[PDB]
């Protein structure tokens, strides 16, 4: 019995061993300068042959061999675009792309291996893609769900893989008629990922979506704090909590590794106020199919 839209999905159709070769349709950076890294928006074209849904990734095998001449490890991203896509033909699949670079122990510059491939591709370059992957990240089937959605930097992903379905498409058996809830946690305003699609949701479902932004490093609370994600959450503590006791609230998660600590250190405040332990209530929410995460 699932409370997701599992029913009918595809899982490995392409594998490591035989990938299918896309092409590369548009390749934007959507961060500005300012920006501590680049973050870019890829279309591929797939011809309809991955079967994808909200909330799945892909892998990316990168060109070239590691040093065993042997080929590289695959990299999984989450689709950025919903079933689908960008142009509404279900034809093409878009990525939001970190490009990864730091220094070893030399103090030389080391650039990560597929993020680095993915950024620098031009339009018309081949890619070997695999999946889709993945369940942990669907859409609940309700219609009618509180949908709580908590991304950093590129955790923005699925997310938009969602909202583009919920607010920006027309279904014959699907309307959203809930609440969506974002907050989007990032360091700069020149790092906020597709704000210019979330303020045209907002204007269109001002009653059904909810969106919140945390720009760490230029804003803070009152005590002077950072505006981290947990940062900007505390300050809807009261509501966010209410909202966890019902049924028919969802809680998905997504980005850095990191924000995952510093949610449940909210978290475990606010139940053990309750007379709530934390450790149990999230395990009960997990299993339930209400609290989501997937971090990198
Ligand atoms: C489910 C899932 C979804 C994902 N979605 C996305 C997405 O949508 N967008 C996205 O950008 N990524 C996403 N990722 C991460 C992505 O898969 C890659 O790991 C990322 O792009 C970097 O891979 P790379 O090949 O560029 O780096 P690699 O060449 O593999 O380099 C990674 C290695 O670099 C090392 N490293 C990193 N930082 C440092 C540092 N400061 N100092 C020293 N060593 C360091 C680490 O040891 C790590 O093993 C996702 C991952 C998962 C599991």
């Amino acid at each position: 019995h699932s409370k997701k839209m599992e029913e009918g999905i595809t899982v490995n159709k392409f594998k490591p061993k035989t990938p299918y070769v896309g092409r590369c349709l548009l390749n934007t950076k959507i961060t500005g300068d300012d920006a501590p890294g680049e973050t870019w928006h890829m279309v591929f074209s797939h011809e309809g042959e991955i079967p994808y849904r909200e909330g799945q990734s892909v892998g990316v095998i990168p060109d070239g061999e590691d040093k065993n001449g042997k080929p590289h490890k695959l990299r999984l991203y989450s689709i950025a675009s919903s079933a689908l896509g960008d142009f509404g033909d279900a034809k093409s699949v878009s990525l939001c792309v970190k490009r990864l670079i730091y220094t070893n122990d030399a103090g030389e510059t080391i650039k990560g291996v597929c993020s680095n491939f993915l950024c620098d591709l031009k339009p018309g370059a081949e890619v070997k893609l695999t999946g889709p992957v993945g369940k942990e990240m669907l859409m609940p089937k309700d219609p009618n769900a509180t949908i709580i959605m908590l991304g950093t930097g590129t955790g923005i992903a699925p997310f938009r893989s969602f909202l583009w379905k919920m607010f920006f498409e027309k279904h014959d058996d699907y309307k959203f008629n809930g609440l969506a809830w974002l907050f989007l946690g990032v360091p700069t305003s020149s790092s906020l990922l597709y704000k210019e699609e979330f303020e045209k949701m907002k204007e269109k479902a001002p009653d059904n979506f909810r969106l919140d932004f945390a720009v760490s490093r230029e804003q803070t609370n009152e005590k002077g704090e950072k505006m981290y994600i947990q940062t900007r959450m505390a300050q809807y503590a009261v509501e966010l909590w209410e909202m966890l006791k019902k049924d028919n609230t969802y809680f998905y998660m997504c980005g850095l590794k990191g924000m995952e600590k510093g949610i449940d250190d909210i978290m475990v405040s606010l139940a053990a106020a309750e007379g709530i332990d934390w450790i149990e209530y999230k395990r009960q929410l997990k299993k339930a199919e209400q609290w989501n995460v997937a971090v990198y």
